[PDB]
């Protein structure tokens, strides 16, 4: 709706949407502020046009080119561009000598695996003080390349969000970043040599609210440090070192976290009480794919305020007392009256069961209204269906 | 060369298609084995008029139609062919009750995120006598639906591959699949429940010989386990347990192990010597995104038969003396006579030193013929640029 968003085929097509960019009455457009022309392949004067067109539409803030075949020359036309703020660069062909206008707000770099890292966090250090968002996945980036951060004279210090997964980040390199106070989303997903650790060094960043450490090789240790710090939304999937104690006994609940992604951790029913236990806030989980049965789910249910739960991948229903185990689950979902969502996705329990979760007509209590992903008033007649052929 | 390949758009385009293969001519093909209709979408009479003309082809073995929009339904009418031994059917929405020809060989069920796994592997233990390979990569399989493969009367006795990637296996599951003797490539990764215990249990598996196991939360004593078996290729990628140690003192060197990936595992140079002294014969090796130094890489260069090396995303030169010691490492690579290909990716190593490393005009000792995947031909006018591009 403030977008505009195209793959150009041709030279020919180019120089056409170029001729429309060009039109006078567009200088004025502000409901228009970002282009995306990402799988556009471009020429270097078709580039600069592109600039000069742009030049003239302050309103376009947000430029998009990802996987456009772009090269360190192709950035340098485009870092005369005056009134883009948030660049978007990612599956190029940018290596060791690209530049960037130092009035960026936001610069993506994903994919680009040709790129030179300590080149660009280098450059960066010594330029970009109005960067807010950078994004450096999968761009090889070590513990060496960050250390430009701890420059005297780096100009990155305005940054609030930080993508660095997959790359090589350890313990060791977080203490390059630990000081940037403004930081406040960091992505450090697929870096394995963070562990423990690492996380603990996360400490004296104040303002970090949104952290993802899925495959960190996080145990214990790190979900404790976790516990302590005021975070809104963490993701800890593929961590299965977390399967141990957590060592939580003397940590007050953590009131902060609202979002917990514990995926793919080999979690048992005793995580279960951990979790409502010491992290109370945690209204939107995720458990899917661990080692939990009916029991744990009920005490994830346990929470008065949980509001969205996946607890799929999971068997809660093998196919008489095995269905009144069941039925008694099902029992629970209906009485947690503060439950929106619900994913039970390959749990085995059936569409008759699934149907019967449904709130009844015009009920003015329970909250639950999706279901395995999928709204219970699209839900209930695909369901029903799914019964009636069967019979 | 053995395959037709294509997206048939429109109906009227498969009735076209349909019309070039009833063409008696094609009756005696034997050339063209297999074919790749991905990506179309069909209805019921056009998916029974192609088993049809399939079926007065006998040369035609293989059908693939992954992300079809295919239903069961429609794997009632696939199972009417009559010389397909192979069928890939991945990304489509399959649920609770397809079915498949006995006679199948090969069975590809990936990404169908609607499956019913417990349906499947019931119904393909009562029948699938032929099957040889079988993938389930995603389809929300828990051990509990494993169980149907440990029945007396189950038929499922000849499967030699099995994918199981990114489902919910734990060691539990493993022991349901641990007296099928006849497997000899299963892909486990991706199931954080199996851990050192679930490697453990693939021991009676005598046959087994490529088994991947990236994410599967494995540690030291899995790795241990690995090291007493006869396996040839192991992925233990996003293990980062495997940082610990191996305690392989009282373990005889692994002989059979020619590929051994270990990408992301937080290693250090001390895991460098176990690998050259325990895993001798591992000739294939990514330790690509770990801790190692110049010296763990000098290390795996010890080994005499060494052929393809990968180190990349590891800090190996920081931009004089750290020039001495980048210039050893490069002599290593160039006195290591069986080196095939290195990849030093992301590590520092400059264009210069590269270009230093492609074995001189009529080197008959050194066998390396690609650095950082490109071959040494296309390599040194590409470097020679980029170097003369600089001055």
């Amino acid at each position: 709706q403030h977008q505009v968003k195209l793959v150009l085929k041709t030279s020919q097509d180019i120089q056409l949407f170029l001729n429309a960019l060009r039109d006078s009455r567009n200088h004025g457009i502000s409901s228009l502020s970002e282009l995306d022309l990402s799988d556009t392949r471009f020429t270097n004067q078709e580039l600069s046009d592109l600039v000069t067109a742009l030049n003239n539409i302050p309103g376009i803030k947000s430029l998009r080119l990802d996987s456009c075949g772009l090269k360190d020359s192709d950035t340098v036309e485009l870092s005369k561009l005056t009134h883009i703020k948030k660049l978007s660069l990612k599956s190029n062909y940018l290596k060791n000598r690209p530049m960037f206008n130092s009035m960026l707000e936001a610069l993506y770099l994903d994919y680009n695996t040709e790129l030179s890292a300590s080149y660009v966090l280098f450059s960066l250090s010594r330029n970009a003080a109005a960067l807010k968002k950078l994004s450096l996945r999968n761009c090889g980036v070590t513990d060496a390349n960050l250390e430009y951060l701890t420059r005297p004279e780096s100009r990155l210090k305005s940054l609030t969000h930080f993508n660095l997964r997959r790359n090589n980040i350890t313990h060791q390199g977080v203490d390059s970043f630990a000081h940037l106070q403004s930081l406040t989303t960091i992505d450090l997903s697929q870096n394995t040599g963070i562990g423990d650790e690492g996380v603990s060094r996360l400490a004296p960043l104040k303002q970090l609210r949104t952290l993802y450490l899925d495959n960190c090789g996080i145990g214990g240790e790190g979900i404790k440090a976790i516990a302590k710090m005021n975070l809104q939304t963490v993701d800890l999937s593929f961590n299965p070192g977390l399967k141990k104690e957590w060592g939580l006994d003397d940590i007050r609940p953590n009131h902060t976290i609202r979002t917990l992604l514990l995926t793919f951790c080999s979690l048992n029913d005793n995580h279960a009480k951990l979790i409502v236990s010491k992290f109370p806030a945690a209204t939107d989980l995720n458990v899917a794919n661990n080692n939990m049965t009916r029991a744990g789910v009920k005490t994830l249910l346990s929470n008065p305020i949980i509001e969205n739960l996946d607890v799929s991948t999971q068997s809660l229903y093998a196919k008489q007392q095995e269905k009144e185990k069941a039925q008694d689950l099902l029992d629970t979902i209906c009485n947690t009256i503060t439950l929106k969502s619900i994913n039970l996705e390959h749990t085995g329990i059936t569409s008759r069961m699934l149907l019967s979760l449904i709130p009844d007509e015009t009920d003015h209590k329970r909250y639950l209204k999706k279901i395995n992903g999928v709204s219970c008033k699209e839900l209930k007649p695909k369901l029903e269906q799914q019964i009636a052929l069967r019979k």
